[PDB]
């Protein structure tokens, strides 16, 4: 099961779960 981000014109690619989270974290403007 690879993890893809589907966001607006993103499509980054992980193998972690956590990873696609914390990534994800970075457009709704979580830091
Ligand atoms: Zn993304």
């Amino acid at each position: 099961r690879p993890f893809l981000c589907t966001w607006a014109g993103c499509g980054k690619r992980f193998t972690r779960s956590d990873e696609l989270q914390r990534h994800k974290r970075t457009h709704t403007g979580e830091k």
